[PDB]
């Protein structure tokens, strides 16, 4: 029993991760077979920042530029290439732990596990979600550029997110691992605001079908609901549309506990309506959206 | 910027796990050098666990019975022994993957990283303090007795927990690596109740820090207080008192943000006394108590 938010183990990308300067700028790289991953501003001086032309700043720049120490080990570059917003350094060695990986585009509300890196270091492991503004909630200070967001399943990880950017608000920004960012957001010192953060609310139900498995029982109420009538609550509370996909997705959950996912919908409107009261779910005072119902399914399942 | 819950990245540890098969009964077992070491309720049937004498059921369990199982290869058992609540089975192969590591017994309050482990492999990685009661409100699933609690000084392991037990109430109970259970509990199917799971108050205070630290101001008040006056004020709200030993802790957070220690009190006491009003500090509804002091400073400096 018990319901906690989990990372994947991070053993796997620790391997993977590797540091790159170029000049005097310091973040970290992704080592998978003979490649380095790296956001492209690794080329560029603060003040290059304001308005980078990349391929302008990387006519500047050879193989010999690129420095990627893996441990306290150098690596020979013997090829890069600018793929979107990431440096695809080519080393003359396979890194000897790559792990079966694929690169995944996620959408918004999915989950992955972030390993924050300084100087190609892991320092922790904690789990994100693609913010429905294209945003995510990290954990990064200066030289954290380049730390990955992954999933695994069982022995093949799915790289979906690379570290570039921290808004003004101190929300975080990057790209897939072709180096296309999520969102609008671009890899510039320039004014980019997010849009409105709304809830995932497919992940609330998800959770709350989790803290009913665990015994919170609370909030169980005497109503049900259609999709139409909990989406005009959902819009009222900046909560992400539910569809029947969601429904859909939701019915492994359903199943279990005998909970319909529209009497689940009713209760998740009358917690908005209504407020926790001073009350916890899980422990959390608020409704939590960080937990797909694949990610409730796998902890409640015990899935390696 | 931004402050998250955050795990130690769990490759080192992932090295370290093994099942073990005793009978009918799989759990997991923390290889460190050439000892493995795991639950000594491993030997037991679930009609054991009811009035189990330890010692009366291994002289019915011989080197050969303890089957150790590190990936999808076998290791041979050639001598074993009970410590306290665990067994020490010694191999005749050395862990290669052994990392730096110490065997720590935790106070009340201290965090630690958690690798949820099934069949000897890792299923994800979580963030737990021990609670004023000795409990740890975990993740653990039937399997996954013999998951390990730790900590990491840059390259040294330090192991403080090794998961037995969940109290009927669904919080979890185990040992440090000696086999010593945190707190009363014994290795046995009979009545363990815990007692009052009060908040880490020197904890939610290097929270508060970390918020300031991170831009959330709103709840910072005009008052400062005295140790004795709040104290009266934890005591009502069943936090932990607070001593001079945590103020002296909190001493390099007070002097990064100018906040003195005892003012940060009195915007705890207000908060306490007046709720949150539907506000959130970093993302939270309610007032976090599973980051010390020392994992403030770690997180918000980037330490590896
Ligand atoms: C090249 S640096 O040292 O000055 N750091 C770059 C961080 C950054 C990335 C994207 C947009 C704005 C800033
Ligand atoms: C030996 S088992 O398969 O039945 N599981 C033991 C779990 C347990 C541990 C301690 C006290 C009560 C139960
Ligand atoms: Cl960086
Ligand atoms: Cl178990």
């Amino acid at each position: 029993s018990g319901f906690r938010k989990m990372a994947f183990p991070s053993g796997k990308v620790e391997g993977c991760m590797v540091q790159v300067t170029c000049g005097t700028t310091t973040l970290n790289g992704l080592w998978l077979d003979d490649v380095v991953y790296c956001p492209r501003h690794v080329i560029c001086t603060s003040e290059d920042m304001l308005n980078p032309n990349y391929e302008d700043l990387l006519i500047r720049k050879s193989n010999h530029n690129f420095l990627v120490q893996a441990g306290n080990v150098q690596l020979r570059v013997i090829g890069h290439s600018m793929q979107n917003c990431v440096l695809k350094l080519k080393v003359d060695t396979a890194n000897p732990k790559t792990p079966k990986y694929k690169f995944v585009r996620i959408q918004p509300g999915q989950t992955f596990s972030v390993l924050a890196c300084y100087n190609g270091s892991p320092s922790g492991v904690y789990q994100c979600a693609m913010r429905p503004n294209f945003t995510i909630k990290g954990s990064f200070l200066n030289g954290s550029c380049g730390s990955v967001g992954f999933n695994i399943d069982y022995d093949c990880v799915s790289f979906c997110y690379m570290h570039h950017m921290e808004l003004p608000t101190g929300v975080h920004a990057g790209t897939d691992l072709e180096g296309n960012f999520y969102g609008p957001f671009v890899d510039r010192q320039t004014a980019q605001a997010a849009g409105t953060d709304t809830t995932i609310t497919v992940n609330v139900l998800a959770w709350l079908y989790a803290a009913v498995i665990n015994g919170d029982r609370w909030f169980l109420n005497r109503f049900t609901t259609t999709l139409n009538d909990f989406n005009l609550v959902a819009m009222k509370y900046n909560y992400e549309p539910l569809t029947q996909d969601h429904v859909d997705i939701l019915g492994p959950l359903s199943a279990q506990t005998g909970i319909a996912v529209l009497d689940m919908c009713a209760s998740l409107k009358e917690l908005l309506q209504n407020g926790m009261n001073g009350r916890t779910i899980l422990g959390s005072a608020l409704l939590e959206d960080e937990f797909t119902p694949f990610d409730v399914v796998r902890q409640c399942s015990g899935v390696t």
